[PDB]
């Protein structure tokens, strides 16, 4: 796991391992989140990855058990691409209470999304900025409600539609006000808040409507984006549609609707003991037919280890076809093909860490700090360390030395071929600097003058 870097050493990113990078796997950059289940003695944070697993951006910013790092991806505001992920404090219906980090290509915040007022904070589990510059945010706050005559503590889940620039909330969706509670399949706690419906997920149909996914109800529901009537039920206890053998699915996260118009759900298909032997964890895809309330499999994706994810996971269809999965729990992650050819199988070498998502994107960093470089004299000469934590359009480095941080030269040219690139050359200077180059060998940006040690 995560070796010292020389000129960094104040990054510690977790190690991956490619087990598998056949040709074809789409372009762009994973984003990740590794976290050690929660303090892991480990630095968490969100981190940006190569199809090779190293490392291209990390930035640790976890605060012990107190407040951890979760849900990155990249989004869309005001027609810039943006990073986003959530920051706060865990509970133990394993909801938390925090906020969402706006940061722009040169790793600046330049936003924070908070659930409105009137409620302690935002839902880890997803957040979706629309095309409208507004927030879908998810507020978990636990409420009294009356079930089977008996006042009991339920765990409440709120959807709000937040605009970005002036936080004014602009609809709300109060889930104990459509959604029953015995629509639910969790067993109950007598002192935990009853987590009955638990959404982890938000999406904006082709018809402007909302798709939320109800873990602990297996089920999916349309949402009328102003009324918030449900417009039908996909799944659980009280199910719209007819399902086929593998069809209906349990414990899900992440649906969507894709561009060909299938429904993407992540079928966990399992929890921990609170599933029939042999069943895995699969990516799916369904075909729903509104007409005749019915809906079909068009085309599942199973984890060539064989893995059964009892908690988060991701999906993602790729332009060129591809489907990227984060197997959750398991700290794995996969792309295959549409046939189901696995083209990249990936997992983190320490087994305690794991990712809510596994997500591509392509990415344009553009760092606002100088590269980091060290120098480190020898018998050969000096061995120069260089790496620009971000940068996305390094090719190579130049190497320059010099006496005084006035006189450096360039002595030697190398390609770029980790996230901290080491090269030796056969002459020992007092000083030594980096420059950063483009694949066609344009000038990115220059290190300071490091003193040869
Ligand atoms: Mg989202
Ligand atoms: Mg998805």
């Amino acid at each position: 796991h995560p070796l010292s870097l020389v000129t960094r050493p104040d990054l510690l990113p977790p190690a991956i391992d490619v087990r598998e990078s056949a040709p074809g796997t789409s372009p762009g950059y994973v984003f990740l989140a590794p976290k050690t289940g929660d303090p892991g003695t480990l630095q968490s944070g969100p981190m940006i990855v190569d199809n090779e697993g190293e490392p291209v951006w990390f930035l640790p910013r976890g605060i012990g058990a107190l407040n951890y790092v979760t849900a990155f991806q990249r989004q869309t505001y005001r027609g810039e691409p943006v990073l986003t992920w959530w920051e706060g404090a865990p509970l133990p219906t394993g909801v938390g209470v925090g906020y969402w980090v706006v940061m722009d290509q040169s790793y600046r915040e330049i936003a924070r999304i908070r659930a409105g007022k009137g409620h302690a904070g935002a839902d880890l589990h997803d957040m979706q900025i629309t095309p409208d510059n507004t927030a879908l945010v998810l507020i978990a706050e636990p409420q009294l409600h009356r079930v089977d005559g008996h006042a009991r503590l339920v765990m409440n889940n709120i959807v709000q539609e937040i605009d970005i620039a002036s936080g004014t909330v602009l609809h709300e969706w109060d889930s104990l006000r459509h959604v029953d509670v015995d629509e639910s399949y969790l067993s109950s706690i007598p002192l935990l808040p009853y987590d009955y419906v638990h959404i982890n997920s938000m999406s904006v149909d082709t018809d402007g409507n909302l798709l939320l996914s109800g873990r602990n109800t297996h089920a999916v529901y349309k949402v009328d984006r102003h009324s918030g009537d449900i417009i039908w039920r996909l799944g659980g206890k009280k199910n719209d549609f007819t399902m086929a053998a593998g069809a209906s699915f349990a414990w899900q996260h992440d649906v969507s609707r894709e561009g060909d118009g299938t429904l993407s759900v992540f079928d966990n298909a399992a929890a921990g003991s609170i599933a029939p032997p042999g069943t895995v964890s699969r990516a799916l895809f369904l075909s729903v037919d509104t007409e005749a309330r019915t809906a079909r499999v068009d085309r599942s994706y199973t984890s060539p280890d064989g893995l059964l994810s009892t908690s988060q996971g991701s999906m993602q269809l790729l332009p060129n076809g591809n489907v990227l999965v984060g197997w959750g729990s398991h700290g794995y992650y996969t792309e295959y093909a549409d046939s189901g050819e696995v083209l990249m199988n990936a997992s983190f070498k320490d087994p305690l860490v794991n990712s809510y998502r596994a997500l591509r994107f392509p990415w344009h960093g553009r760092p606002t700090d100088s590269p980091a470089v060290a120098g480190r004299a020898g018998a050969h000469g000096m061995t120069v360390h260089a790496s620009w934590n971000g940068a996305t359009e390094v090719a190579s480095w130049r190497i320059l030395a010099g006496d005084t941080p006035q006189s450096l030269s360039g002595v030697k040219e190398v390609p770029k071929d980790a996230f901290e690139t080491s090269a030796t050359v056969a002459h020992t200077s007092s000083y030594v600097a980096v420059q950063a180059l483009d694949s066609t060998g344009r000038v990115l940006g220059t290190s300071k003058a490091s003193r040869v040690r």
